[PDB]
């Protein structure tokens, strides 16, 4: 987003650096990150349309930057759950909860995409995640036979179609803020892939 604000409820918790809802693991111990509420979530009708984002939030005590790693399933509209080393940079920890406005900011991120191609993968059924995004991904497409399919985005952070066909797969992304971008990922196997990989991408949301 380029401009963007809400407002909510924060607390927090130690979920989230493994096993959190989107996939995104590993998660560093000293990043900074953030569990989510549904409502936001799902932006503009896309499943996990914000997993991978990165949210500037500011408490009572100050503002950071987080990473959108998990859904937060009790989280009221506004409502964010941060990791401790987030909460106790703006607010008190003796707070079980804060009053906190934040926003969609541009991912203090470098290069390009990285695709996560999700074990069971195949020209049948494919899951594939976008990661290191400078802005949350809203929609993917691949091309096939001259036509662009679009892929479901899932509550676990991959996008999913199927026959999509043999050889290398030609994809659009497109961001929150409307931008697309355009790349070619590696073929996908004729059987289902035994273990999640990832793929370099080669293009980034503009800034
Ligand atoms: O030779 C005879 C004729 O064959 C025809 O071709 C057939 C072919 O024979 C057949 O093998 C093939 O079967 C494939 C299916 O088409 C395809 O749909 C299927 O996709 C599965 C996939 O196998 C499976 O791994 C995947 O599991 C996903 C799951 O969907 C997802 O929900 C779950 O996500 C969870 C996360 O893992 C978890 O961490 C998180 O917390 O929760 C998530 C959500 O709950 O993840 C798992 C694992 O990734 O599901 C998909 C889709 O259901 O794969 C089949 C095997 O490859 O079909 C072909 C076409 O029908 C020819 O057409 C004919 O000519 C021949 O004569």
């Amino acid at each position: 987003a380029y401009d963007d604000l809400h407002e909510g409820y924060a607390t927090y918790t130690g979920s989230g650096y493994s096993g959190g809802a989107f996939l995104l693991d590993p998660i560093p111990s000293d990043m900074e990150i953030t569990a989510i509420n549904p409502a936001d979530l799902n932006y503009g009708g896309v499943k996990a349309a914000l997993a991978g984002s990165y949210l500037e939030v500011e408490g009572p005590k100050g503002k950071t930057t987080v990473y959108v790693t998990d859904l937060y399933p009790e989280g009221a509209r506004g409502a964010l759950d941060l990791s401790p080393n987030a909460f106790r940079k703006i607010g008190n920890m003796k707070d079980g909860k804060i009053n906190i406005k934040w926003r969609v900011v541009k991912a203090p991120i470098t290069g390009n995409f990285t695709y996560r191609i999700k074990e069971g993968s195949s020209r049948w059924w494919a899951a594939i995640q976008v990661r290191n995004h400078k802005y949350p991904v809203m929609k993917m497409e691949y091309e096939k036979d001259g036509k662009w399919i679009n892929m479901e985005k899932m509550d676990y952070n991959h996008f999913v179609s199927t026959n999509l066909g043999t050889g290398s797969l030609k994809v659009r992304m497109t961001d929150i803020r409307g931008k697309v971008v355009k790349d070619t990922i590696p073929k996908l196997p004729e059987s289902g892939t035994s273990k999640a990989y990832t793929v370099p991408g080669h293009v980034q949301f503009p800034e």
